[PDB]
Formats: C-alpha cells, sequence, structure tokens
C-alpha cells in the first residue's frame, strides 16, 4: 500500500531516548521515560493527573474499576464507537446502554436523556467516546452527568489533541483516555494513558496497573489488579512523539482543510463545534447526504446483529483505491448492530447507520504532502462519477 | 543499589533490531519482529504455536478464557506464587481452589488429587506455577490432569528455559505461559508469550488479543476480546534476548552452583527434580531447614488474612544486605495468607509457609562474576553468624 489511514509517523527523539532507556538499565514497565510521557500528557493535557498504561483499552477498564462499576451495574455507552470503549463493561459483567451519535457523530444530547430516564436504575457511568477527534456536546453533557450523578468517562482515545473550550478533550470527566496505538495521531507502538480529576483515583489506577501491591518487600494483596503498565522503552517512544503531538495536530487538520478543498462540491464536510477543535485523527467525508436525514427516528432496540449495505459509491471508492493501493475504510460500525451486542438495550435516531452507509475514512497520514491529498481526492473523484 | 535480584541483562541486537523496526515503519503491536519473536520461542520451546502479549498475565487470562472457564467455574491453583497467576481467574470470576506446595515449591501432588476429590464440581482447569524456575511433578500432574479431564494451563512465567525430561517447562500443559516482564530470566521491557498444543486455540487467543475482529475491513464482532498483544518494537527485544535465553539458563545455573557452594554448608538448597532442568531464575536459600519439617498437616481452609514472621535471621539477612545495597527478598508470601483472596478454599501442608519463613530469594542477575557471588555470600555469612 502507498498510503494508510494514519500509520506511525516518528522521525524525532524516538531512538535517542530509547537509547537512554537502554544506557539506563530499566528495561522494563517503569522509569524514567513513563514518568516523562507522564508528565508531557499533564503539562499538555493541563489535567493534573496522568498514568500511563499498555493500552487505551487499559485505560478504560481502569476508570470504570475505579468508578466503583461492579457487576450489572449500568454504563451508558456511545454506539458509534470502535469496540474496545465498550470492551471493559463486558470485563466488568455490567449493563452496557448505547446511544445514537449527532452530526458530530458524539453521543446525541436528547437520546442521553432519554436513555438515562428509562434506566430500570441510575445508570453509574457513561463512556464517551469522541469520535474521530471531534467533540462531543460537552457543556450539555457534562451537566447532565453532573446532575444525574453519573460519573463521565472521556473515551478520548482518537482524540489525543482535540479541544472544546480551550480545554483539552480528557479533562472534562471524572477521567479521560488516550491511546497511542499504531494508528493514533502519535504512538508508543502500543499504550495509553489515563488521566483524570482525582488524584487519589488515578493513584488507585495506579495501583491496580502494578498488580495491585501493598507498600511492602513482601508479595501482600488486599485486592487484585493487573499488568496494564507501560514499557520504559516505549514511553521513550512517547515522549519524544509528545513533542510532535500538536504539529501532528496542526497537520491532520490540513490535510482534512485540503480534502474540503478538492471534495467540497462533492463530499459532506461536517463542521467541528464551533468553539471545539478536533485533532481530525481521521479525515472523513460523507457522499449523498443531507444533515436533514439525521434524527429520522427516535427508538430504543435490544440489539441484533444487522447487516448494513455500504451505498454503492462507497463501496466501490474503497474498491477504487484498494486498487490503486490507497487504503480507506468504512466508518465504525455502531455496537447497535454487532451480534456481541445481542440483546442489549441501545437507543437509535438513524444516525449511526446513516453515517456507515454514506462516510468514509480517507487516508490521513501527517507524512503526506498537499499533492499526495490531491492525487488521492482526483482518484476519489474519479470513482464517483 | 550495588545488585537486583534480576534486572535487565541487555547488550545483544536489541538496539540493532528496534532499529530494524524503526526502518520497517511497523511501530504497532504487530509486524515481523512479533512474528520472529513467536518463531523464537517456537523453535527453543518446541511448542508448535506461541502467541506474542504485553504480559503472561494477558497470557494466562486468555488461556484460561479459551478454555472455556466462566463464572463460577472452579480453577485450581498453586498457593505459593504471584498473584499474576491467579488475577486472571478473579478476571472471569472463576472460584479459586488453592493447593500447598511439596519439596520442589510447586503443587504437592496428593494434595492436588485430595482437592479434586472434594470439589463440590468437577474443576474446569489448572494453573500450575513452576515456581522459580522449578518443574513441579509434571508426570503426576499431567496424568491427574488428563484423568480428571482437568485443562492443565502451565504457569511457566518464571521458568523459561527450564526442562523436564527433555521436555521444556509450558509444552506439557494444553497452554503455557512466559513472562518478559523486567525482571524475568530474559525481558521485552514487559511481555508475555501464550504457547500451546492446540493451533485453533491459540489463534483463537490471537483474536481475543486484537478485539475480537471478524476477519473483514469493516468492524465486525460475534464476541469482545482485548488489546493485548505484543509492541513490535519490544518484539524486536524479544528476539535479541531470545538469542542469548540458553545462555542465561547455563549462567543462572552456575550462580546457584556459587551460592551453594559458598553458602552450602549453612543453607539448605532444595534440589531439583532429577530429570528436569530448573532454570533457576532466582537463587533461593533456607536458613535453619530440615526437608522433615515438610508436610506437618493436611487440611483445607477457608482463606483469612494472616501475618507470617520471617525467621529473625532471615528479616536480619535483609536489612543486613539492604544496607549494604544488595536487593533480597522473601519468598513469595501464599495467597493462601492474602486478604484478597478472604473466603476462597486452599488445602494446606504447612509447607509453603514453612518456605515463606525460612527461605530468601537472592541476587541472581546473569552480569554478576563469581567475586560478585563470593563477596555477597560472605556478607550472608557475616549476618547470620
Ligand atoms: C493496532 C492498532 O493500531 N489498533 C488501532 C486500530 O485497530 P485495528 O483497525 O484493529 O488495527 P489495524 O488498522 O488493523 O492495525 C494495523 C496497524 O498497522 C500499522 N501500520 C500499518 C502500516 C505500516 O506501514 N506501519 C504500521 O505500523 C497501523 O498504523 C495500525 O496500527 O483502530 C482503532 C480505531 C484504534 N482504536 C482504539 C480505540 C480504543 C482502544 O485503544 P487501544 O488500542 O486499546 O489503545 C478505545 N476507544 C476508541 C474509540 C478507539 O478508537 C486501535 O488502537
Ligand atoms: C515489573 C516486573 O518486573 N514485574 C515482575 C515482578 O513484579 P514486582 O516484584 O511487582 O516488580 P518489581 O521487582 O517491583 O519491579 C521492579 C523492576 O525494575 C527493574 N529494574 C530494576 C533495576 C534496574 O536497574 N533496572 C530495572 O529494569 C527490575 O528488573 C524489575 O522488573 O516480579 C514478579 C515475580 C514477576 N512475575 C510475574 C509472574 C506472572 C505474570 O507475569 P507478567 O508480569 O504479567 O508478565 C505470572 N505468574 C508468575 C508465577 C509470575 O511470577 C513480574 O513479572
Amino acid at each position: 500500500m502507498r498510503f494508510f489511514l494514519s500509520p506511525p509517523h516518528m522521525g524525532g527523539n524516538e531512538l535517542k531516548y530509547i537509547e537512554e532507556v537502554f544506557k539506563s538499565n530499566y528495561i522494563a514497565p517503569l522509569g524514567e521515560f513513563v514518568n516523562r510521557f507522564e508528565q508531557s500528557v499533564k503539562d499538555y493535557s493541563k489535567s493534573e493527573n496522568a498514568l500511563a498504561l499498555n493500552s487505551a483499552t487499559a485505560a478504560l477498564h481502569l476508570a470504570l474499576r475505579v468508578a466503583g462499576v461492579k457487576q450489572d451495574d449500568i454504563v451508558l455507552a456511545s454506539s458509534f464507537t470502535f469496540i474496545a470503549s465498550v470492551a471493559p463493561i463486558c470485563y466488568l459483567k455490567a449493563k452496557p446502554v448505547f446511544i445514537d451519535c449527532d452530526e458530530t457523530y458524539n453521543i446525541d444530547v436528547d437520546l442521553l436523556k432519554l436513555a438515562i430516564k428509562e434506566c430500570e436504575k441510575k445508570p453509574k457511568a457513561l463512556i464517551l467516546t469522541h469520535l474521530y477527534g471531534n467533540a462531543a456536546k460537552m457543556d450539555e453533557i457534562v451537566e447532565i452527568c453532573k446532575e444525574n450523578d453519573i460519573v463521565l468517562i472521556e473515551d478520548a482515545a482518537e482524540a489525543l489533541g482535540s479541544f472544546y473550550k480551550n480545554k483539552a478533550l480528557g479533562t472534562f470527566g471524572e477521567f479521560g483516555v488516550y491511546s497511542y496505538n499504531g494508528n493514533a495521531i502519535i504512538t508508543t507502538s502500543g499504550g495509553g494513558m489515563l488521566i483524570g480529576k482525582n488524584k487519589e483515583k488515578i493513584e488507585k489506577a495506579r495501583f491496580y496497573s502494578t498488580q495491585a501491591r501493598e507498600n511492602c518487600l513482601h508479595y501482600e494483596h488486599l485486592d487484585y489488579g493487573y499488568n496494564y503498565r507501560l514499557s520504559n522503552v516505549l514511553g521513550a517512544i512517547g515522549v519524544a512523539q509528545m513533542e510532535v503531538l500538536e504539529q501532528r495536530v496542526l497537520k491532520k487538520r490540513e490535510i482534512y482543510e485540503w480534502y474540503k478543498e478538492f471534495l467540497g462540491e462533492y463530499f459532506s464536510f461536517l463542521d467541528e463545534l464551533e468553539n471545539s477543535r478536533s485533532n481530525r485523527w481521521l479525515s472523513t467525508a460523507l457522499i449523498n447526504f443531507d444533515k436533514n436525514e439525521l434524527n429520522s427516528c427516535q427508538k430504543d432496540i435490544n440489539i441484533s446483529q444487522k447487516n448494513i449495505t455500504l451505498h454503492p459509491k462507497i463501496s466501490k471508492l474503497i474498491e477504487d483505491l484498494k486498487n490503486k493501493q490507497i487504503e480507506t475504510r468504512p466508518l465504525w460500525k455502531t455496537m447497535h448492530a454487532q451480534e456481541v451486542f445481542k440483546g442489549a438495550k441501545a437507543y437509535l435516531n438513524g444516525n449511526s447507520e446513516l453515517f456507515f452507509q454514506k462516510g468514509i475514512c480517507l487516508p490521513s497520514g501527517t507524512a503526506m504532502s498537499k499533492d499526495d491529498v490531491y492525487e488521492i481526492s482526483k482518484l476519489i473523484l474519479k470513482s464517483i462519477k
């Protein structure tokens, strides 16, 4: 393939810091660059607490554990998301209630109110995805969660570098998670950060992350925990990648603006919320789309596996570009159509399914030039007419 | 500290292979060195299947999941072990039944038979620790598990490089796990390998390891999974470390033989099983110990948190050596005395608690010379008389 969605983009101080790790001989999930990695996420996000982990999935698992979610507790979540977001609900055997999205790709604010209202019992938490870097309607969701005493866990796994009203996505919730998996805006080759408001709670996540050891020489355990802690070698990568995070954000936004410029007449590019700044982690576009097709229903279902057919120009577009060795992908297939979540409760308004029909993820690698985006865009244009 | 239990010992091709990873641009939990890492574990262990993961804890979690352990299923396990071994029982909300150890530090064979006999229902699996690299009585345990249709999962997390009757520890069970955490005989700075007999099953673990995706472009999920997959950068480390594994094994055994030579008159060093080869991951020694103190009881309890006092010469020995900047540690404090496992069923014969009293983990780093071991040993001798 010539172009991937969002491959690694390295070329900083990664090797240099890794060599410092080798010199230290802390070849372990702890050490100076774990610490520095967490410092850098605090410096950037302005969250006061950060815990370097091996994945954002782990971060969410810990956020939920530390929030006191138990078996059969209700956890609200975004339907329009990647399964990692909600897999931890399954780990804790909590009961997921999935909620459709709005014009930002994120949980719809009125559906949220509906879903909470109709829970058979007070929901304990909400995992809010910020899909593709886009901010959800935070003042509203935050307030709703405050009003209902719902722990907000922002899943900003795709949204490191996104902002709403000058605040880092991740810093509104009690908890925030960022991914540094291989295709994230920056990477540790696999990694994550759990940030949060409560220093005790984060430090409790920290305790869980290293097998729930009491502070003593022998092994003493009042609870059970995990091995979730991030490798210091990978922490080094994290540090060097954090050095270019903002540069990456700035570039992903340029690439999106380019796509808009080359494809604007023929695709719909939904706007980020005024008073936000999406990291545009992937540039996405909707074909044959009118915003007034949104909210074509308001219902709750028990989920069944559902086959959703791509708009024909999307499936052709994917195939055409694949033949020219350009990776594109459908938008995330809603959890409300997934077999894994058979039986679980979901609120629909039609939107996530409609986005899956008409949407596409475009190559958004920050190593691409304008000319790259240009040649990709004209193959996209060739394909559709 | 001048000497740690088992720090990283690098100095091979680690940086070289990491640089190859950077050149590849697979800065992700997949790629060539993940693959090569798994190949090397197959070449060495002779297991036909290997799955590179971020920890041995993950490996065990997957071994249990894939074995079909469900909530409230009984899982037998070693008491004398590190909590990571049994934490996955907790993840699946299975019911642990812990079993005391014999003169090898591993599950006693008769107690095992007892515990199985008295289970309120057929136990689904057994997680057998091979403590400190030492082989448990495999022909017996294997047979017992076969007879009772118990899935044997060897926890060889500490025993990479150990053998029983010419077979790699890890390759007797349906599943085997190895750790490459920061203090293991070799390291990836955090990592593990799930090996096993059944290629389907291992590949099923593989599927779970990357979020349980159906093989298609869009995201389609019939089940939920994890993010457990190992980083390719760390895989590179694994490959280069696997190149010295046997050398390390050979060295750990030398160091043990040295400790025996310098401390033999004053400590008891229990022998590995004839027709085995322990990796001697840590050199361990028992003070004021007679083998006939073993099996001083045969009872089942419901666990309560129990304070076990070190033999005074052990606690003094630890303090004395700590003051000379040498790390020593007690032996692993049995799960049958841990608060976390309050209420759970445990079979005792006295042995694990007696080993905790009189035992010590000695510095066993493979970078140590004979002179190092010598100077450590005479400080040990100074301390005890
Ligand atoms: C391995 C990887 O990159 N995983 C991310 C990805 O999953 P998936 O689509 O299954 O992965 P693939 O694209 O098949 O993986 C191929 C890898 O090869 C790499 N690559 C390819 C070519 C090359 O030359 N070099 C290279 O390295 C790619 O950049 C990529 O990382 O796509 C998802 C959208 C991401 N989402 C994670 C997520 C979580 C959980 O984060 P966690 O992954 O646990 O940190 C929580 N919530 C939400 C809303 C999330 O979205 C995953 O982190
Ligand atoms: C981080 C680490 O090394 N963890 C291993 C260790 O846990 P713990 O005692 O809490 O760790 P500490 O010694 O406090 O960690 C300090 C780290 O700093 C490193 N270090 C220190 C000085 C230096 O200069 N450089 C340096 O890097 C050390 O080598 C060490 O790795 O000691 C346990 C005995 C190991 N056991 C794991 C296990 C599992 C699960 O394996 P997993 O860890 O999930 O791969 C399943 N079953 C069984 C029977 C197991 O035993 C853990 O893998």
